[PDB]
């Protein structure tokens, strides 16, 4: 009911990925009957997603409905593609950040753009930041929790982190790329419990990689509360405490340090894990953020937070704005 | 400082195993200075382990400094060994267990058993575990987050928890058997990120798998809190609705529903997440454990539930002692 962090967009049709780069593996979007599109990734229909997820005059309808004055608009996860060559995989930022820069500037007080990045080749990915940044004129970006063998502490990544940080870059994390298959293919666990758990992990790796500590000005959201972490910083905290030879070889500071010095999205569905969470991350470090147009996100936005009997007013918009506003470096 | 759900032993000595069963990958039990050891993999030397991990006087002497009355006695989870040959497994439960009951009989106003069970074969784990309620006297048991590529849910398992009700048999179940390697080999990622993620999953398998509907008087506790579960309750509930294809084609009730049916222990070690454990999980379903000996468990035994000014000495009483008689059906 203020700003969305946290939505999706696809480009309405983009070209034969395989014919356009010569191998498989990549996502289509097919537009059979009406108002419905298929997405496939070699061989099955991946999800059926509605015109809200690509025609931004269905999101300007649904927003002023829903009482959205601006949505974050990045990419859906599954376009991440760093698993691809680098430079096909920079050719396909280029392509949606154009697509997503120009959904923008039809409505530059409806929507801000946070673009992808070719992440498996550092040295490309800080280009398309600064033409993301300069160029297009994004606030952030949105990135994998993990990028293919690379944790978020890999130092590959640092030179990407310095960029950002002096871009005055946002940083939004997004979990992805979880296991789909085996133990993990039954009861939609990969999103329930495997997304949260890549989150967990991400946040892990960039406080005890030192992220935060190499880089204090690097502004950094995470996806649906930050995973279980606001929960498991106990025992992820003490147990650093414990076995500094496993846990303090990169960062000595205690994760718990670290606490107020990033974001979360405020998708956690319930009220006593939103008071959790702003316990432990602070009133400052939440943001409103929803998954439009995806069904495990929030159908009506910022319904939880004002629901919250305890907040006062001045925290129920900074959850619902203000904050986003510090975490993107804009102005009401 | 009552009782204590989630404590590990092992006998002082066993058999070679690479002998008596004729392959690797088993777990050994190496002395070297007067009251100090070392696990070892086969392969290698995994975890340090003091005098208390097998001396039972020693363990009396340090309950009696923090104030424990009993310990729920369960083997080191390395030791479950569901991936070896039936035949074999079993073999090894029912030596770790007549050592279980064998401590128990030293002192048995100290120390209950929880019995390990030869899980990868269902009816030859059911016929262990009438032997542990009947004949050694145990409570109940302790039991992994999955075996091998059957999680909780799966029906080959049913048999064993028809057992395990008939028999008003307790489950503990402990996560095991995390991704070690790949991205998960930093940071002690799998104790402080892998194992909650095992046990909401195992949460999750149970609810969505129909374990507790079809069994109504099976009592089962939780490691840890219960993972991430309390915290992602709302996400996994959520998602249930929104996605009955894909998670309610076992067991139709919301998960939500189950919040009271089952029980965790407290070791949550931050009072805000033992609060929030308890708002959802409820006050008497939460029960004190340590996971004594090790280093990642609680040192004070009790000491956060005693530093919750906001419990009362009815509710400290229940985490404390209450739950755990509750949970096993024992009396004072
Ligand atoms: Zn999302
Ligand atoms: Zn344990």
């Amino acid at each position: 009911m203020k700003i969305d962090i946290h939505s999706h967009i696809l480009p309405k049709e983009w070209p034969d990925l395989k014919k356009r780069f010569g191998y498989g593996g990549w996502v289509q979007l097919q537009h059979h009957s009406k108002g419905e599109a298929k997405l496939l990734k070699d061989g099955k229909v991946f999800a059926v997603v509605r015109e809200n997820c690509w025609d931004p005059e269905v999101r300007i309808r649904e927003m002023d409905q829903k009482g959205v004055t601006v949505q974050a608009l990045s990419t859906v996860p599954v376009m991440f593609s760093y698993w691809a060559k680098p430079e096909d995989t920079l050719n396909l930022c280029q392509l949606l950040n154009n697509d997503l820069a120009s959904t923008v500037v039809s409505y530059p007080r409806r929507f801000v753009g946070l673009g992808t990045l070719p992440m498996q080749a550092p040295e490309l990915a800080v280009k398309e930041m600064e033409r993301c940044v300069k160029e297009l004129g994004f606030p952030g970006v949105q990135i994998g929790t993990h990028v293919n063998e690379w944790d978020l502490n890999a130092q590959e990544l640092f030179p990407v982190y310095a960029a950002a940080e002096r871009l005055k870059c946002s940083l939004f994390v997004h979990p992805w790329d979880m296991q789909m298959d085996g133990r993990m293919a039954k009861y939609w666990l990969p999103w329930l419990v495997g997304m949260p758990a890549e989150t967990t992990i991400a946040i892990c790796s960039m406080i005890m990689g030192g992220v935060f500590e190499k880089f204090p000005k690097l502004k950094v959201c995470f996806a649906h509360g930050g995973g279980a972490f606001p929960f498991t910083v106990g025992r992820i905290s003490h147990g650093f405490s414990m076995r500094p030879d496993l846990c303090a070889q990169d960062n000595p500071m205690n994760p718990k340090k670290y606490l107020g010095s990033f974001y979360t999205d405020a998708l956690v569905h319930d009220p006593l894990s939103l008071k959790l969470l702003t316990d432990v991350i602070g009133k400052d470090k939440v943001i409103l953020g929803t998954d439009y147009p995806f069904p495990l996100g929030e159908l009506e936005p910022g319904k939880l937070i004002e629901s919250m009997e305890e907040f006062d007013e001045e925290t129920k918009n900074k959850l619902k704005a203000g904050n986003a506003l510090a975490f993107l470096g804009l102005e009401r």
